[PDB]
RNA sequence: UCAGAUCAAGAGGUAAUGAUUAAUAGAAGCAGUUUGGGGGCAUUAGUAUUACGACGCGAGAGGUGAAAUUCUUGGACCGU
């Protein structure tokens, strides 16, 4: 008895996208991100928004009944931060405590063989 | 003839018969073995960032000190 989903945690800064799909990813279930729960624009980064809006997906994957699933952490690095934010794996302790069978955890942010040009301009982010 | 001098000697014979070193200077070579993101021209790969095409999804998303500008004629963001 092993049916499998893919969690696709896009653990960005100032949001968190807990968007489980089917195994091929063409078919999405329960689009719930951390933005659709609290609306104050600056606790969307918080691990508590990734706490509740991750196991919020765990009920709606039991509407179709998928016991086991896989994880895909994303950072959101392209020419950018390349490591997951604050509410990154607080959305992983949310899932495994919510009666799930989690084996696969992978960092599927991709990294370039060199970036085009990033924002900021040679002395970037003064103040 | 001596010819003050001055050109060339019967040249085949008698002279140790004549070219210093090779610079922990340089240069050039090599049956030389290589070595280096050195320069040129072709060839070719890598993910990424876009922009679009399909398809699923459903109301958010960018961003920030807090914001707003901005993106959702929902089909965006996200997943592919």
């Amino acid at each position: 008895e092993i049916v499998f989903g893919v969690a696709h945690i896009y653990a960005s800064f100032n949001d968190t996208f807990v968007h489980v799909t089917d195994l091929s990813g063409r078919e999405t279930i329960a689009r719930v991100t951390g933005g659709m729960k609290v609306k104050a624009d600056r606790d969307e980064a918080s691990p508590y928004a990734a706490m509740l809006a991750a196991q919020d997906v765990a009920e709606k994957c039991k509407t179709l009944g998928i016991t086991a699933l896989h994880i895909k952490l994303r950072a959101t690095g392209g020419n950018k931060t390349k490591t997951p934010g604050p509410g990154a794996q607080s959305a992983l302790r949310a899932l495994a405590r919510s009666s799930m069978k989690i084996g696969r955890i992978e960092d599927v942010t991709p990294i370039p063989s060199d970036s085009t040009r990033r924002k900021g301009g040679r002395r970037g982010r003064r103040l």
